[PDB]
């Protein structure tokens, strides 16, 4: 309207992208950096990958892009694209995209002091070590390092906003602590230029209930069948059949979760560790008992004849709670299998109860 | 044709892209927006992002690309491509599009008066809240929020105009009740200039027999041999193989419905929790009757010298309906078992009735 | 070839690839569009889209482009890329793609009479309502509908020319009938200028072989078990474990199908319908069985104390056919049952015996 | 240097990337194509696509990128970026891509006496029609044509070369037999000019132990399981829920090849003629011991009063051979079956012994 | 800054990005390569493809790009982006992504002296011979080659610098012993002109437990079930159930597995032969005992009658171990059948003991 095309035309007259926007070149540029959190995409355990929804929010002063108002009336703001002016080159260090660079680029709004605003939003995937260990009771601290990938410390000062997290749209799987953030410098040994970063910690808690129902109702029920098996009589007929369809189902349902989240070498979880004392416990149970009826249901004698193991069972009964022997001797091997698995499962549950993630107050919270 | 050329060059002469085309820099240039919804592709309720086809219909009017039509005969309208001539810059604010800009850049068409034309067709991905509860009778409201990137409220006086739902493909999963539109503003605290928006609610509720019959028939299945083995004698032999692979069956059912929509701990669905309610059921009778018949059948008194049970059970038959005292016992208990899980289907079915969905109405509309 | 290299030079003199290339403006430009199918990458009808291989086929005449073939020896061609020279704007109206444009901007041929030919092939991604009732016997008409975005009729005079379809690849899973084109017009209520489009209808057939064994071997397996079932003694012990795993299997199986097609609400398939047939008979059968069995084997007279069921039991063995009584009613309620299946069975191949694709001529066909 | 800098700005004083460079315009351009194989990345037997990894090979001669090498030492090579010398259209016509140029615009390197190397690589994706009939011993002719877009034989001479495979990766899928070429010609109806391209058929062999153990023990088993059916007796308790659990085993196992594989029907695999087969006979000799055993079992003469099927079951044993005769006749179907069952897989093995992949070559080779 | 404006206005004066930044043309270009890995994203053994996030290394000093510091006050170092100066075309010769090219291009820092810095970034995907033979104890080499893509030794002088590991973050399914670095040259028949690479041999070796106890525990359950059958009576009744049961849960596994990882016929597993010994065995074992039953139960000599297989029995029994004879030959058959799979798994645990990876080095490491 004969001032902003005016203005437009002036401000580009010399002007270099290139160039860093400061009045003296031996002087550092401001760079106030912040971010605006949205949206915690996905929590990838697999590839160790995080994805969430970002706007970034980056502020600087850019010395030739400044006006007098009075002069260009009307005109207070004025928006450049990409290539047309200078931004600063913050890049998430860690990013784990194939592109490395998320960020939409949108125009640079400058008022008439050179006072320049930057908000790229963009779908940041970055790579976090991912440490699930105790599943499901685990807090997951997920770190996205900004900072400028080719200006040191006397070239960009870049500073830090607190994140803005008046926009966050819950997940629904994992809960959001907070997202703090650190300034931190990386001073080389060349030079004593330092190299500013800022880091944004993501710290997120895993919701109870997503998993919570589905693996514990399977776990409850396979508890119990273990239960009922070191419960039932040794010549029951479909105690055999019973264990091992309780077996089969087990493994295929541990299955199933190797399958969703990823049984990473680096920490066996927890679960795991007390599934495959389930498994040998199990196992060892069946195993003895099945021998036992098929070695001693027709020949009265035929593999009691070790004195070792009568002996032994014999001082085993008498520390523990004092048709032939070996249906006593049965009867005992399985209540010994029955409060093994009740003190396994007593301290699984005791030792799980208390964690960072407080289990009595998470399920207070959600229930 | 020596006037369409004469003109394309005349337009261009001076314009620049970067300036907001109005005679007065000081007066805002009205902007309508407008929607015509086509087509949505998916409702991932996993991200909670909803994916449609919109056309997008932006309207302005052009300061500098006005003509006479006298002075060039036979050419009424004019075209440019996205980096020729100035557009608004409005952009999905909710946009969850790893692009974050779905549209497709057409060309502006614009006539002898000034007055332009944008309609950039897309497919838009937008992160919406789906507060998936009560499954599957549930409306869900995701919002389309659209509005300048950089542009104030007296610069780009951003304007609503009512959605277009006539080229609309019904989704055959969703049905769509309507997608009303809204304009709002928002003041900020540094300055009294108004932030305008348009946002446009896409109103859906789930079809029912989508989903309906695939998730009735195995639960009407598994509901009827809950009755059975609550029904069946307690002396049958195939009861506790029947009640394990019914639990097997349903826990798998319950894992493939966990797979497909996700079992998010923000809002718990009402099926799930009456699914906890059928398996404490079943499990407690289960275990109720095979701990009686294997302390039972060989002892006549094993289990049954506490006085505290017998006298209990006692008085829960007096209240109720008033081989040994066992078997008496263990039908009592089916019964109650029978009873409780009668009640709680007769709740669950008063309660999933009534909704803002409204379940006959729904029925009597699909059927 | 200092006569190529001179003409390149000649045409582009003063060439605006803007400027819509007719030697008067008021005059139409004709454009002649025809396509060629060559493959159909995927039906998907989840979510209604249509994956084609087609190469586009736009041919006008450019004024400006002409030269005379005497005064530049031995060149009779040249090829402008994407932005040297004006192309239509011809796009798929109702695509689906998430660019909205799959052509592949190939170079434009115009030899020394100004006609430009332009062929851009592309994976094309349309939206088309996909009707599946008749599963597997459908038929799907799924449109392609091209037009100018922003030339209306007396500005770009768009003309059709039949598709080829002899470059055209087999699917194997769709058969194609064939691919009619038809040009329409799109009067405004505002101004009477035409707006033309092309509209190619690529009917398509389902291939009956590829789904047909799949689906018939479990389908001719579930209905020879309920019949068997539906004709062993009641009092076989079997019976209803077979029941169970038959109704567990075919529900499996029809989960499966649920997964590989979709069960849009807006039409049912004539399969699902069946099956929720066969599955409410089945209920019923095994339901009064297990009842009959489980109140009658103990008790002579325990449930049969009613008159009611009696007196109807006595009416309809007397109006359908002519150890104690209870037998005889469950062995009628079973052969009633068995009346029922058979009845359904060959209603259902009756029903779909005929249709618009006839089963008889397609198996005739295929086999 | 002085010199590499003053030849690059002489070189491109007015070239025009458009002209085809020849010194004379009526002569054609010879462009020398060959290929480079590198590895087959996929064999997409649904959407029959065949995805490799390929660099191209083309060289040309260009009349103006030429140059004394005594007036620059010591430059004898120059490159030149995509857009800023004239390179041939060479494209994959049967490329289904999504962007249908699958090459990566490399560097054009010209030495001084003009000729130009280019060698674009890139993971090419063709449309090929697979016929999978002889599965899994089946052979592979998937063609890559290559041809200029808009060049004609008179404008551009293509020629052909030999593929390298020396650097040829192994699949572990595939076999690659060899990749032979081919140049054709393409003349129309319009002009005499030649349409010259180059073919490359890759000839591939699928390998045979990688479906081989996976699809030969179930097979093995499910054979063995039904030669087991037919040789146990009919009284035998558990031969009806042996053949029903194989059965449901073995059509999940078809479900699991059908979902692998495409079952296209254009042409039936034999293995599943031979599953049909197997299928077809397993259930009619379930279904006539069952019917067997349920009428004969309580009552001596129930269905045996026909005597049509006494007189035709006593001739059939006299012709293949020669409690109560049912049992008789019962053991008489069911060694019946097992000759039709042994008879279907000794002429399977027969007929699958014998193919263009030989079998008992590609055993000898493998093992 | 009225310097930093000056000096890049003066750096581009003349300057041409296709030029090789060289004071003497004849004089080779030396450039340092080397590489920074971050992150092994994937390893996928179905394409032979290796998913890596790497940051490259690349320095170079350029002739014209030198400036004096006094001359020009408080600027010591510029930034050019991709298209503004010249920068080496090393590329990834066996990458196996779509694009073949995955660095992001960041700008190049040069400094006073003419030194270049050029550090882009990248998710690299490489094509690498996957060698899956001793599963799950193998260790992979695949390499990265780099190299100038146009240029050979006495233009691009490409050295070596040892890769930076200092920044990995553990896989967690994959351990990196280390990533060697080697130069070599690649002199051709035409010229004595090397060609020289740079190529990074990731060597990786897979983490024991991350398949350790998902694979172990079904086996050892397997096997123990096995030796069970192979020790239960003859005449138990769930004998062949259990048999069934246990192959078809076991087949179910190796399907499972061959999902999962690549059953590549190059080189079987050793996995998959010791399950195929153990199939053939137990199906061996289960058949001799299915068909002595039935033809041994009913009738005392029915194929008991044969000679020589009863004196060959009476043989192995005399130099094995020393109603009627059949189940004692059942019983030795079982017994010889146990020994069997007894010594296959003793000698596959010995053979599996040993190799590159020890696995009593490994499983101390890690338990
Ligand atoms: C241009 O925008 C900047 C944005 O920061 C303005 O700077 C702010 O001015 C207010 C005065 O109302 C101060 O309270 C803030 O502290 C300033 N912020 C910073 C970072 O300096 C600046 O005033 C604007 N220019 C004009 C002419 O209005
Ligand atoms: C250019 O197009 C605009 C499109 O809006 C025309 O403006 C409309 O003109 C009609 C008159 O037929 C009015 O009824 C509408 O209310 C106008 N709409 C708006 C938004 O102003 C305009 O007339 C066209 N110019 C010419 C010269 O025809
Ligand atoms: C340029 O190409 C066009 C292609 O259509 C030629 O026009 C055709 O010319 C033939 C004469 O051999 C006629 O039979 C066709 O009917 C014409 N088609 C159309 C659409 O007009 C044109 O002749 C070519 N120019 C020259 C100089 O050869
Ligand atoms: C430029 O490169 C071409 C590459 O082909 C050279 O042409 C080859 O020259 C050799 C001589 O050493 C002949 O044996 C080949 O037959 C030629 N090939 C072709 C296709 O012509 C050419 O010599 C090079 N120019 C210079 C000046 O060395
Ligand atoms: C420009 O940067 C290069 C980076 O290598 C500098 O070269 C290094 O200079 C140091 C002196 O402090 C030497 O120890 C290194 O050996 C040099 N490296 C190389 C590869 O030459 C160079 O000095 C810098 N220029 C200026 C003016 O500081
Ligand atoms: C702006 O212009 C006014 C006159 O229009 C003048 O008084 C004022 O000093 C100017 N400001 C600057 C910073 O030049
Ligand atoms: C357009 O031109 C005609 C003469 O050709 C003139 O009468 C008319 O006033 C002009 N209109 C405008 C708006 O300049
Ligand atoms: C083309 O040039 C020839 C002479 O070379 C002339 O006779 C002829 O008229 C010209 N044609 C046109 C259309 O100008
Ligand atoms: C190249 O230059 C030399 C002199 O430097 C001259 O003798 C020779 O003829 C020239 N070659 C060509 C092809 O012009
Ligand atoms: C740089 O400039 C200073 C004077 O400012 C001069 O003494 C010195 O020699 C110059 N260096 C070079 C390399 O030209
Ligand atoms: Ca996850
Ligand atoms: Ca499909
Ligand atoms: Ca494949």
């Amino acid at each position: 309207g004969e001032f902003q095309r005016k203005l437009y035309k002036e401000l580009v007259k010399n002007y270099n992208p290139l160039e860093r926007p400061v009045a003296n070149d031996s002087q550092p540029l401001t760079v106030y950096f912040s971010l605006s959190l949205l949206q915690i995409m996905d929590v990838d355990e697999k590839n160790q990958v995080l994805t969430t929804n970002i706007w970034l929010q980056m502020s600087w002063t850019d010395h030739y892009l400044q006006w007098n108002v009075s002069e260009y009336p009307g005109v207070k703001t004025v928006r450049f694209p990409d290539g047309q002016i200078w931004k600063p080159d913050i890049l998430l260090y860690n990013s784990a995209d194939e592109r490395f660079d998320a960020t939409f680029h949108t125009n640079v709004l400058v008022n008439s002091s050179g006072h320049c605003q930057y908000l790229p939003p963009g779908i940041f995937k970055s790579s976090c070590y991912i440490d699930v260990r105790w599943f499901p009771f685990d807090v997951q601290h997920c770190k996205l390092k900004f900072g400028s990938w080719s200006y040191g410390g006397w070239s960009l000062d870049l500073q830090m906003q607190e994140a803005d997290i008046s926009g966050y749209i819950p997940n629904g799987e994992w809960d959001l602590v907070g997202i703090p953030g650190k300034r931190s410098e990386r001073f080389y040994e060349c030079c004593k230029e330092p190299y500013p970063d800022v880091t944004f910690t993501v710290t997120m808690r895993r919701r109870t209930l997503y998993y919570g129902l589905n693996l514990l109702i399977p776990c409850v029920l396979i508890s119990a069948l273990a239960l009922l098996v070191f419960l039932l009589p040794a010549d029951s007929g479909e105690k055999i059949s019973l264990g091992i369809t309780v077996l089969l189902s087990l493994t295929v349902f541990m299955l199933l979760v190797a399958e969703i989240m990823p049984a990473t070498s680096d920490s066996v979880p927890l679960i795991a560790q007390y599934f495959a004392s389930t498994m040998i416990i199990v196992g060892l149970s069946v195993v003895v008992t099945v021998i036992v009826l098929q070695y001693h249901h027709h020949d009265p004698d035929g593999g009691k004849m070790p004195k070792w193991t009568r002996v032994i069972l014999l001082n085993w009964c008498a520390w523990f709670l004092r048709c032939s022997e070996w249906k006593f001797a049965a009867c005992v091997v399985d209540r010994l299998c029955l409060m093994a698995f009740s003190v396994f499962t007593i301290i699984c549950t005791i030792g799980i109860l208390m964690s960072a993630p407080n289990f009595v107050e998470a399920v207070s919270k959600d229930f």
